[PDB]
């Protein structure tokens, strides 16, 4: 049947909230919605074999449930403060039916991306699904206050952690498989208060198109996911400052934040065997910013 | 199972063949996959209500296949002189079980647009998925060669057309309702033979921007796709020089151009209740040229 | 010597004021500046044969001031009520020592649009820049408000006007001739109360990217200019709403609209021949929007 | 007078060329034409203080001679093996009658960078137009190809550099300054062959229109140029595959390359103080392909 989109899901204002980064989706108010309940499988995905960076909490978490429901096996990357999290979605996974795979650890670390692959794709028995989606995001209202480590956090988390693990995985990857990586609409807002970040979300875009055209011809596709704003631990954790936190997308068409179970049929739709011809694409899921 | 997508379809050379427009799928060579025999439904759709136009052939026709198969009732827009494409269609909706509505006219005239939404809202019993899906495209080396008649009849079908049947839906869609137009990579690479073509395509796209900021806070989503090239009539119907048919895509990442089944996939997943946050957006499918 | 460019023209809030369309810049609160008294000329375009549709106000005035200073002869079109601002353009064009041909009409009519490129061009003594700057723009907050008389008559002036203009004018472009086509931030952001207007933007920028194509062969060079906000009577006779007006441009990073004058350098660049490899492209001054 | 864009400069075929990065514009064949005989200023930067990366070749020495030749004193950054290419910039600032500055040294270098702007604003007595130009270009077919020096290397060239070089200047830019970030066509087209190219020409178009959001409202403005193909060192020392370099350009409107005297115009308009609503802006100049 049909739902009215607009008050499916929580309103602002939110309360007061701030944590340490990478934060806890479990601390949130209200607790996020990542599909637990609402996403149901048809099959879409048998047997696939998928790897997610930031698989923990978020956008990642509601695909990598999204992926194990529709019969896909799923491995995890996140970072070792958020084991509270990530166990919840491996249970996830299993009760699902599938395997899961928890592979902690800082994707700064060129070491750590070749392992995180290689563990992968051992523990699975191969790999097919590989989703970019791990970020750091810190805003600042000047370059003045951006020291040199603030700004190598970012691109070395968003861009170089990136590279390091597509590179490891393509030899892996057998005909008819995907890349998935999620950038952001900042790549064409680019606010002031997210130098750093809107910089590595724009060279995603080139990176996956140019890929895409790399791989095309090897039977790889290779796409990205541009979400406008959504409710997840990245913003309150100083991926925006905290009056956005208590409004946030308060102005938007629908009034509210995305959450992130809203945009899992992205990814599977971009997974699937049946979506042929769309290799290169940047597919948005705003609510009506109109950006991708 | 995973399938390699490069040799999944036909690649050039193709036979030379070219028909008066808007001409017959059943005349290409080889003849287009709509998805007739690889589309299987999963319950996405069931009991929506669809209105297609062009859905005769092509892009369109593959949609309506898909839909019908996802369990929504479907009705179609088409030329008279394409009955013999469309009764297939009609047939195909029936067979999913599904009732069809063929509701042939040209959207050129004001009044039959009005027409053809109060025929299918009032044959389907209501009306929640719009795709403004006709086309015309008619190439011309030199705007010397484009007479206002030329001009105005792609204008007239691609942006006047869509208008006036939008205007007129909108009092039938309820909260959840999807409004979806194909447009093309045309309106950003805006080739020097598709003048009039590439104006329409990127106005479909500022019209659908602009709509789904006014219709999200009521509930209905507006979202376009992008289709880069796609073995369809259009193209051979003066839609693309001659030489280029037989050649069509060949320089493309898979070497091949796209078959209609394989877009249909991006119609469904913005269609459905699930897909609740995407709204403003336009989807390509371009087989890794990476315009959308 | 350097100037701030935050302080140097008028901020918000403005005077409540409204017009009917198409205004008089005469009577917006404060006068707008074109350049009247800060515009000096340097010899860039000495000897040149402009037509310039919407010359009496606005940004087109600018331009005309600015190609007149430059050395060019200039042709302004306009709408007959508009003649109180279209005489004191003449004056300052003939004031600079060139020639200036007052050519009133509405482009609508397809038969005055051929009629004003052969009667500008018969004055002139040729034609070699071409710029396409006149607009229809009214503001309406739902499809449902918006009649086909709304709608015709945005399209007719913003996309058949030019086509007319632009095909009637290519015969007299030598190479080395120069189109410049005004578009708009609404090709992209495409707000929802310009539903018509935006669309109209959009195909604008495929026009020009694709007659850029065509043309290129030939020596004629193809391009748009993409405005922001400037202080023009196309915002307050309907355009935008009239809060919009008090209150213009008062969130953006200078914290006010443009004034005409300062998007004139543009045009001239894009018109010297010495910017002999700028071809199909959409240059941007929004004043830190951040589109084009 | 009008000049045909077309046949103005030369070409394809080349002959067969290579050199090792950075290569010098002395040994291409033809020699490229930077504006040495053709730029005539007029007085349009008189007294400004700029810094020009990269600004012995190429683009940034047919800016470094315009900027030079409108009465601004210009530094210029290079790599040391590139010194027979610098000298003749430096000759021509000063036969234009301005000072030059010499400031060869490697934007890797977090500690250069810092030098280079303290350098440059201490010998110029200010600084007030900053370019920066230089960049790392080396194709690669296969990501297998690319080891994390050749990732690496372009990323701190592209991105880290202009960060640096960036935040030291800023400290020195009085109101009416501006900044200029060339970017590329590959942003977009992102060739399978320029993966970590296209990947930072996009990141600097973000970080453009990011800081232009910043610096608005301190009355500096940041804009970014994107060239189409040029003929220049950068292209024939690895950036394009040697065959490319033969026929380069040759499918394109005009059917040649740009000379990089044609874009030297752009840097002129974005840096003028007349040009003040220009913020956060991409100018392409590609010769028709039609991308920014
Ligand atoms: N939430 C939004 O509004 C929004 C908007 C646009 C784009 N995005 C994108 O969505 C993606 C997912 O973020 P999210 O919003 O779901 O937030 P999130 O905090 O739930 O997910 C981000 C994840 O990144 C991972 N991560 C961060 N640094 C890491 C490191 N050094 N090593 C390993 N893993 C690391 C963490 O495991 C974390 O869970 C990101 O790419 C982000 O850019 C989010
Ligand atoms: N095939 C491609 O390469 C391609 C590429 C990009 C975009 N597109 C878009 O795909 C959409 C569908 O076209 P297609 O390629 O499937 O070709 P198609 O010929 O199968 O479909 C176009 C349909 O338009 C309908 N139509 C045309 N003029 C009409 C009129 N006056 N009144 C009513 N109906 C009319 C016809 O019924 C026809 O079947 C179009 O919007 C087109 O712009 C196609
Ligand atoms: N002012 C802004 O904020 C803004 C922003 C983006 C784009 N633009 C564009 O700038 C261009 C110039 O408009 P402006 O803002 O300088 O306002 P303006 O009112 O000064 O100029 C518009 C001109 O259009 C002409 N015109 C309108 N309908 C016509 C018709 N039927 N026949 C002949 N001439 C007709 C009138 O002569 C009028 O002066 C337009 O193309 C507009 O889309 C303006
Ligand atoms: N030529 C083209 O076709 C083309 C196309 C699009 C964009 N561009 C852009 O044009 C700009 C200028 O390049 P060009 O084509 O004029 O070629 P070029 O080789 O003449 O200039 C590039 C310059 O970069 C400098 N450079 C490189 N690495 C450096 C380092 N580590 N430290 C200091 N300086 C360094 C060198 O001094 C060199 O002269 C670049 O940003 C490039 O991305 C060029
Ligand atoms: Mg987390
Ligand atoms: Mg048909
Ligand atoms: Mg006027
Ligand atoms: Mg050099």
């Amino acid at each position: 049947g049909l739902t009215n989109p607009v008050d499916l899901y929580p309103k602002p204002p939110f309360p007061h909230q701030v944590q340490a980064p990478p934060g806890l989706a479990s601390r949130m108010q209200p607790r996020p919605d990542h599909g637990e309940q609402s996403y149901r499988g048809r099959g879409r995905l048998v047997g696939r074999k998928t790897l997610v960076t930031g698989g923990d909490s978020g956008i990642g978490r509601a695909a990598a449930i999204a992926f194990a429901r529709e019969g896909a096996d799923v491995a995890i990357g996140y970072l070792p403060v958020e084991e509270s999290d990530a166990r919840e979605v491996v249970a996830l996974i299993r009760a699902a039916g599938r395997q899961a795979v928890a592979l902690p650890g800082d994707i700064r670390d060129e070491t750590f991306c070749q392992r995180l692959v290689a563990r992968a794709a051992e523990a699975l028995g191969g790999l097919d699904i590989l989703v970019n989606n791990a970020a750091r995001q810190q805003a600042l209202d000047s370059i003045g206050e951006m020291t040199t480590e603030h700004f190598d956090a970012t691109v070395k988390t968003n861009l170089y952690g990136m590279f390091w693990i597509t590179k490891a995985a393509i030899p892996h990857l057998p005909p008819g498989a995907s890349i998935i990586n999620t950038t952001s609409v900042q790549a064409v807002r680019a606010s002031a208060n997210l130098l750093d970040y809107a910089t590595t979300k724009a060279g995603i875009i080139a990176f996956t198109r140019s890929l895409a055209k790399q791989l095309g011809p090897r039977g790889i596709r290779v796409n990205a996911v541009a979400p406008g704003p959504y409710w997840t631990p990245l913003q309150s954790s100083g991926g925006q400052p905290p009056e956005t936190v208590v409004n946030y997308a308060a102005g938007s068409p629908y009034g509210r934040p995305g959450q992130p179970a809203e945009i899992a049929p992205l990814y599977v739709a971009l997974a699937a065997s049946e979506t042929s011809y769309a290799n290169g694409q940047v597919w948005g899921a705003d609510g009506g910013l109109g950006i991708f």
